[PDB]
């Protein structure tokens, strides 16, 4: 139907301010402390800790698949990887505050793209 291919389109739409954000968010971690999945051959009892474990590179196989229906999911996503963090690593440590770093930084960035998805109406 016309209908399933106008949906398609925004949702194709919203892929692409989504990968905007992704990279803009991205830059916020420069030690690359975020950018893939915690090694459980490193880590082996991380999941006894984390039951959701989230990472940039992860986010973008899902946004790739046009996996993210709406901003909300993406930021639910964003929010697990700070949120962990935040959680295994204790205060005094280099991930801790790479995590704060992120999510302070972050909010500036995703502000701005609640505004522009409401605006153009991507969802």
């Amino acid at each position: 139907s016309m209908e399933q291919v106008a949906m398609e389109l925004r949702l194709t739409e919203l892929t692409r301010l989504l990968r905007s954000v992704l990279d803009q968010l991205q830059d916020k971690d420069p030690a690359r402390i975020f950018a893939q999945p915690v090694s459980l051959k490193e880590v082996p009892d991380y999941l006894d800790h984390i039951k959701h474990p989230m990472d940039f590179a992860t986010m973008r196989k899902r946004l790739e698949a046009q996996g993210y229906k709406n901003l909300h999911e993406f930021e639910e996503d964003f929010d697990l990887i700070i949120d962990n963090c935040m959680k295994y690593n204790a205060r005094d440590t280099v991930f801790y505050r790479a995590a704060v770093r992120l999510r302070d930084q972050g909010g500036v960035v995703l502000r701005q793209a609640r505004r522009e998805v409401d605006s153009i109406g991507l969802e």
